[PDB]
């Protein structure tokens, strides 16, 4: 009923950013974990626009070291043009991943209709390599590169990108949780001036501080619209194990929480991923269900769920 | 010695304020694991008054959906008036639980004698569901709704409980922990204007200024007894499982320890519950003992033992 | 290449300060996990000089209860000179121990090349008994006494020790980590108005005020060298189970990069212990892994390591 709960579903069952299958069954398990239902229980007025069919891209050999870049770069394109309808439908957009590669559509797509958009990146790496700078070659450790208006002539012309239009601007994006950046990515970081909160500056700061000033830098000068990029990554992987680039010391569940229960009140929120769970990488059933607990918790605080309680406005007492 | 440090223990083992078998055990497992040995260890005088006989109340059908009312309203009254003398021996009243529905009877019984006692409650949820708001009917989840003033004529004339008189008025209680409060009950917290620091809070300042403000709250015009009522599922699962509604995202162990430090350093502790350790709860043996092992590290800080360490007023270098 | 990058490795091969075997592994460990090629990695100028051949000394008895006395002495004795050379060399001496009575060598031959040195102090203890105040007998438990001018005629004349000279006054040292201190010792810490945040203090201050404090009191006067001695036990068990006194409710592995990403970037750290690994007390082959990860982690971090990342100084987008 209210802006801040009215949301257009997007499953984007996709894997070939990064190496590992698994993660295109993201949409499914937290479908399955009741998301959904669990959304429209605390008040969300819920559309579902499906799982986005991403048909297989058989001939895709590697750019350079660069890997399935067009079949990436298909499914980006196909979730640009859905986040876009969903937006102009009025509607918070819910991308379920799916790897981090998607990113690259989901911030185009809802930037075609809000370029005046702020970007919060929860995530234990900046995902900043270029083509070039990348050793992996892995395109869910390189969206936020072709996203940036800065880097433009930094990323050659790879099949399967000539529809992107870089978006957000260096000041446009705040990382949260970093704590493995690649020597590149770390250069781009300082030269670009980009503002980051680093487990250092969270462990320095309080998630309390990091959150004030996340949201006084992107929305002190005027209002606009919030996207929210979280790799469930950015946890402590004693909190969301089931993913395929873990790294230990991340935040806490309570601090993602946290840091989402404050997004959902500046009334801002207008994009959300939820990405990079991979079932298939839990060592154990309850690994598994830990992850997909964890994220459908996370994605409730987006959209209003508070750990202090909620109610409506009637008389309880009466 | 000191008045901080002398204590009258009572055993409280009763479970009829929720379904599960096995928090009546509490006082036993506590026991066994040396506290009132190691209470003496640390310079108390402790009294054992023993554990209450709380006789079976065979015929006790439900108040509405409400359960065992008349066995819950007959333990606590009892736990009011062993709680009294314990208070009138010039002792801290020290409730080993048992279930948290015996709130009733221990703040009550400590407020005969010192009526203008403050509560510290420590606990995933606000326990202060009405016999009318309440959907499980489970009376440890309703104890605070009992004792309020403000809420007198809220609470049906409820089998079992025509002799509680309301103690406390919703300026004398303060809220530590929650992460799992039912919508009526928000709607009381935020009727009443109740101070609450839920986990949200805590994220937000840090234990540090959570008790801060606790104390400064509950202290500031005028030093007074403080009660703490502590539900060991305010710690996180993890640290606490072996208890019967666990809530992830909880407090640390530290976070519990830097709690009752600060309550003992006040010197006005004045009456302590220990509340819902179910050793049948446990998983594993190992989280029997781990949860035991907390609720007596707990404990311990409540009457003196620090961190930092401590010792006796003599030279220890001659 | 950076004096701040410029190390000597020094193996301490040694358990006698303390009951338990295997601790004497510690070095071997540190090493298979890659240590120095680590090092290396991160621009670090590396030399290892070796592991120290501490002779037997199979005639060791008691001296009053205190254990091995003799053997602890010179085992120290050694140190302190193998950590003198690498100090005369222009390198930060790197001590891989070992049980933490080595503190009394390598803090020792440190000094007899920087008496000007401050102390930081990361440990669940203070390892400040005396021999006459111990109660265990155990030498792991008081090198700091020995070392502490003020306590120079409190410590007998113990067979083994007759080369110490106390090189620290009660002002040059800082504990971080503190929740299990003897009575004695907490005498000991009071009398001498010695800096320290226990446990209790982390939790108030946060890590960040901590080390803000920490860094301000030992460096505010005049910069001096700074030596680190971090017993792994300073960290919770859930991060470094194989280690011998493990206490409940310590630092955070995210606590531990801070304290350390902090002290190197004084650009002061001089000397450096990393104590009390003890891979046989593992109770898995993971608890094992996990203690020597987080160990090597926090060495790294000593060295520049940065959870932000790292670069040369080059243009990577060139
Ligand atoms: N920086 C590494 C890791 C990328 C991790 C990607 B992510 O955050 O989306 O899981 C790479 O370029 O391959
Ligand atoms: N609010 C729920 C849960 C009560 C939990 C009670 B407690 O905190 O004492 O374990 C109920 O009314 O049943
Ligand atoms: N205070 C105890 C414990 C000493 C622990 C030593 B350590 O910190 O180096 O492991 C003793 O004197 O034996
Ligand atoms: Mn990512
Ligand atoms: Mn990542
Ligand atoms: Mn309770
Ligand atoms: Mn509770
Ligand atoms: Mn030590
Ligand atoms: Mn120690
Ligand atoms: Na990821
Ligand atoms: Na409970
Ligand atoms: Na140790």
């Amino acid at each position: 009923s209210a802006k801040s709960r009215t949301i257009g579903i997007i499953g984007a069952p996709f894997s070939k950013g990064q190496p590992r299958g698994g993660v295109e069954e993201g949409p499914t398990v937290l479908r399955k974990a009741g998301l959904l239902e669990k959304l429209k229980e605390q008040e969300c007025d819920v559309k579902d626009y499906g799982d986005l069919p991403f048909a297989d891209i058989p001939n895709d050999s590697p750019f350079q070291i660069v890997k399935n870049p067009r079949s990436v770069g298909k499914a980006s394109e196909q979730l640009a043009g859905k986040v876009a309808e969903v937006k102009k439908n009025g509607r918070i957009s819910l991308v379920l991943g799916g790897d981090h590669s998607l990113a690259i559509g989901s911030i185009s797509g809802h930037a075609r209709v809000h370029p005046d958009l702020g970007v919060i990146w929860v995530d234990a790496h900046t995902d900043i390599n270029t083509p070039l700078t990348t050793t992996s070659g892995n395109l869910h450790g390189q969206p936020v590169s072709f996203l940036l208006k800065e880097l433009k002539g930094k990323i050659p012309d790879v099949p399967g990108f000539s529809w992107v239009t870089p978006c957000i601007s260096a000041k446009d994006i705040v990382y949260i949780g970093l704590r493995d950046v690649d020597p590149g990515e770390h250069y781009i970081l300082k030269t670009l001036g980009i503002k980051y909160f680093s487990m250092t500056e969270v462990d320095r700061l309080g998630i309390g501080k990091v959150m004030e000033e996340t949201l006084s830098y992107l929305l002190g000068r005027k209002k606009r619209p919030i996207h929210l990029s979280f790799d469930v990554d950015g946890l402590d992987p004693s909190f969301t194990p089931a993913t395929g680039t873990p790294v230990v010391g991340g935040l806490t569940y309570r601090e993602g929480l946290y840091i989402t229960e404050e997004i959902y009140k500046t009334g801002l929120l207008s994009g959300l991923d939820i990405m990079e769970v991979n079932p298939s990488l839990g060592k154990t059933p309850e690994e598994v269900t830990r992850t997909v607990n964890t994220a459908v918790a996370i994605t409730l605080a987006c959209f209003g769920l508070a750990r202090e309680g909620n109610h409506k406005p009637i008389d309880y007492l009466n």
